[PDB]
C-alpha cells in the first residue's frame, strides 16, 4: 500500500458504526492503537488527554449504570451548551444527517418509543464490547478541546488500520458523574466516548451514508 | 499493510519549522484539502472554515502578520492565558520548549534572538502555503472538537503526499490582521497550519518530541 491510497482508505473508510458483533479486540492490538493514537500532536505537547478503556464486566456494569441514569434523568454533563450552536448551514446539515439515520434506522421522529429503543442501545455501546472514554482536565476550553478532537480522530484512525470499528459519542459524556463513579476517576472533564470493537454490517444503520459538504463550502484557496 | 501505512503516517508527522520555496502542485493541495472534508464531527456539521494562502497573497499575509507583532497590536479570538497548564501539563510544555530551544541554539535570556525566532515564525517558516482554520463566532469545548478532528485529518493527508506541516495557535494571536488581509468577517481564529515541503538540512526540523508513556495517558479496566 502506497502512503496516498492508505491515508484515503483510512480516513474515507472510518465511518460513525452504530451495531457492532460482541467479539473483543485482542489485547495486543488494543495496546498498539492506543499506543499509536498517543502520538497526536497538541498545543506545547501537553497531550492534555486522559482516556479510560473500558472491556468486559466493568463495560457491562457501565451500560447498566448509563441506562439507569438516563432512566432516572441524571444528566451530568460537564461541558454546557452555547445558544445558537448550529445556525444556518450547520443546522441543515445536523437536520439533514438526523433524517439519513432515521431512514437507515426505519423510525420516524413522531415514534417517540422506538426513538427511546434506538438511544438505550446507545448507552449499551450499540452492543460494542469496549468504550473509550476521553476525559480532559478540569480547566478545558476551546484550545485544550482542539486537541482533544485531533487525539480523538487519531484514535479513530489507528482503529480503522486494524479492522476496529468506531462511534464517537457526545452522548456519553451527558452522564460524566456516572462515568466517573464507576471507573474512580477524579477532578477530570468527560468530552465525549468512543464504542469499538467490529462492525455488524447486516445492520442497516450501518449502510447509512452521511455525505460531505465538499470543497466549495468549507475551503478557499487564494493567492 | 494498513497497520504498518497508520504508523508511517502517525509517527512521520512531525511539526516542521523550515521549509523549502517548492509549491505543493494545485492538484495535490485540492486531493489533501477535499480528503480532509472526511473528519466526522458532531452532527455532520462540518464547522470548519478553511482559507489556504499562497504566492502574493501569502507574502502580504506574512509581513501584516510580522508589522501587527511588531506594533503589539494582539488580536486573540480564543484566550491563551498564563495558568491554562498545571501539573504535569505544564511540565510537558516546560520540557517541549527546552527541547525545542535547545534544537534552535537560543539560550533562556536570549530576547533578541528569541525576536527573530518569533518574526520566522510569523512567516510560517518560510512555507509557501499557510491554512488558516476559522470556527463559527460561537465556538465552545464541543465545536473546538471538531476543529481539532479536522486539522489532524489535514496533517495526515498532507503527511501521505510527503507535505510537511506546522500547526500554530501563534497565527491566531493576530486574528484582526488575519480577517481583514483575508477579507474573513464573523468567524474566530482557531489556528493557521504552515505547510510545504521540509528542509532537510535545518537543524530544527531535526528535533524528536516524546511522547508520555501508554501508561500515563491510558488506563484499562474490565
Ligand atoms: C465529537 C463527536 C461526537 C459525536 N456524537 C455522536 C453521538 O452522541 N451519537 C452518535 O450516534 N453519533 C455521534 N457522532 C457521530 C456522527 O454523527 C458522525 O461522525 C457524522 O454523522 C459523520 O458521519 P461518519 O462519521 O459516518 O462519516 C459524533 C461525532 C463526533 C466527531
Ligand atoms: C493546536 C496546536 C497549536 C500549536 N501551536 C504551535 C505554535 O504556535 N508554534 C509552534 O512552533 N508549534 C506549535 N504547535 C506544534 C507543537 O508544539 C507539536 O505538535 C508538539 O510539540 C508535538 O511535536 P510533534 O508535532 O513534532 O510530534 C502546535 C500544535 C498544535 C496541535
Amino acid at each position: 500500500v502506497d502512503l496516498a491510497q492508505a491515508a484515503e482508505r483510512l480516513i474515507k473508510g472510518r465511518r460513525a458504526v452504530r451495531a457492532f458483533r460482541p467479539d473483543e479486540v485482542p489485547e495486543e492490538t488494543m495496546r498498539a492503537v492506543f499506543e499509536l493514537a498517543g502520538h497526536a500532536p497538541s498545543n506545547s505537547n501537553t497531550q492534555p488527554w486522559h482516556v479510560e478503556v473500558v472491556s468486559g464486566a466493568a463495560r457491562d456494569r457501565l451500560a447498566e449504570a448509563l441506562v439507569t441514569a438516563h432512566a432516572e434523568e441524571r444528566v451530568t454533563v460537564d461541558f454546557p451548551y452555547r445558544e445558537g450552536l448550529f445556525q444556518g448551514v450547520l443546522q441543515e446539515r445536523r437536520a439533514d444527517f438526523g433524517s439519513r439515520l432515521y431512514a437507515a434506522l426505519g423510525i420516524a421522529r413522531d415514534q417517540t418509543d422506538l426513538l427511546q429503543g434506538y438511544n438505550t442501545e446507545s448507552l449499551r455501546f450499540y452492543g460494542a464490547p469496549h468504550v473509550a472514554m476521553l476525559f480532559a482536565p478540569n480547566n478545558t476550553e476551546a484550545r485544550i478541546a482542539g486537541d482533544m478532537g485531533i487525539y480523538a480522530q487519531t484514535l479513530m484512525l489507528a482503529m480503522t488500520a486494524h479492522g476496529i470499528a468506531s462511534c464517537p459519542q457526545a452522548l456519553l459524556s451527558f452522564y460524566a458523574d456516572t462515568v466517573r463513579a464507576e471507573l474512580g476517576v477524579e477532578n477530570r472533564k468527560l468530552l465525549m466516548g468512543i464504542s469499538f470493537g467490529y462492525a455488524d454490517d447486516t445492520a442497516a444503520v450501518n449502510g447509512v451514508r452521511i455525505p460531505r459538504a465538499g470543497l466549495s463550502e468549507t475551503t478557499r484557496f487564494s493567492r
